[PDB]
């Protein structure tokens, strides 16, 4: 004599394994929770996702799914179960199961201060979360700290696969003030200027603003709208050379450059004065304006201000490297098959 448990306002399906729902968060086409899961006998993250109206959010899911089942990292978010309906029909939403993490590190800096110990730590569970994502030929394209989940022990794992591509460096090029879904204060320079954000190096960007925004507790390049993210990346790093400026041939966005008042760069240092100079070297590499000359992931691990945990047979790559709404929808329902009963 059973049914399904409410949360706010929706229904969450997941029964009879997951039990007593506390209400986490919510988005454009779904909501989050935590749950007691049965077969196992610890409480779990559950997300309901709500896609198959819309062609981007069936894109996503499918994305998403995708390369977590595919993923297997200590420092990236799995999926342990996935609920749905047994028919595509009776399929109207799809839940996802994953490792209940205690925090994140947004929660974490609004309220600790990181020692250089800790932001060490996390700076290298990032990169090493982030070399088997770029060793499978995928792009996160959304790395911020509350994607950046954390356990009691500090335990860090990258979570939010929903905007992720694969890599296509070939096909980078737009024009300027071209519009950019990721958000916006971890968007690397040339997202305003010329770039798609389909290579590697748009995510060790954000993994710099990520490593300032720990250094400091506050973000780095706070921008208020679209171009003003270009205004606080250029008040700090100063202004373009002129062979960084040559390898942005549109010349809507080479101009645009070259109207602005020249600035000089801020330098780490005075920005960061209680800060490990090493973490600064690295942070300096990390954000560089040109693409081209950014610091890699692999490098970046074997940075010097990394050396107390680089081990680099002790970070693993990938194994397996890398429509309308309703061919989507039956993608979303094979994917998730291997969940259900029998
Ligand atoms: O799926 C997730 C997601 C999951 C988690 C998550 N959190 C936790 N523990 C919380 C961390 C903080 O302290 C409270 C506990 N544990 C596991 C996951 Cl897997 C975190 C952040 C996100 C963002 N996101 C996509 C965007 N939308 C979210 C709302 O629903 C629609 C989709």
């Amino acid at each position: 004599g059973a049914g399904p448990e409410m949360v706010r306002g929706q229904v969450f399906d997941v029964g009879p394994r997951y039990t007593n729902l506390s209400y986490i968060g919510e988005g454009a086409y779904g909501m989050v929770c935590s749950a007691y899961d049965n077969v196992n006998k610890v409480r779990v993250a559950i997300k309901k996702i709500s896609p198959f109206e819309h062609q981007t959010y069936c894109q996503r899911t499918l994305r998403e799914i995708k390369i977590l089942l595919r993923f297997r990292h200590e420092n990236i978010i799995g999926i342990n179960d996935i609920i749905r309906a047994p028919t595509i029909e009776q399929m109207k939403d799809v839940y996802i199961v994953q490792d209940l993490m205690e925090t994140d590190l947004y929660k974490l800096l609004k309220t600790q201060h990181l020692s250089n110990d800790h932001i060490c730590y996390f700076l290298y569970q990032i990169l090493r979360g982030l070399k088997y994502i770029h060793s499978a030929n995928v792009l996160h394209r959304d790395l911020k700290p509350s994607n950046l989940l954390l356990n009691t022990t500090c335990d860090l794992k990258i979570c939010d696969f929903g905007l992720a591509r694969v890599a296509d460096p070939d096909h980078d090029h737009t024009g300027f003030l071209t519009e950019y879904v990721a958000t916006r204060w971890y968007r690397a320079p040339e997202i305003m200027l010329n770039s798609k954000g389909y290579t590697k190096s748009i995510d060790i960007w954000s993994v710099g603003c990520i490593l300032a925004e720990m250094l400091s507790n506050r973000p780095i390049f706070p921008g208020k709208h679209y171009l003003d993210q270009l205004n606080h990346i250029l008040g700090i790093l100063g202004s373009p050379s002129q062979e960084d400026l040559n390898c942005i041939i549109n010349l809507k966005a080479r101009n645009y450059l070259l109207s602005l008042p020249h600035k000089n760069k801020v330098p780490w240092n005075r920005l960061f004065p209680n800060a490990d100079s090493k973490a600064l070297d690295l942070l300096d590499k990390m954000l560089t304006f040109n693409p081209h000359k950014r610091i890699e992931v692999e490098q970046a691990l074997a940075h010097p201000y990394l050396e107390q945990y680089y081990d680099p047979s002790d970070e693993p790559i990938a194994e397996a490297p890398f429509l309308p709404k309703e061919k989507l929808k039956e993608l979303i329902f094979e994917e998730t098959a291997r969940f259900q009963p029998g």
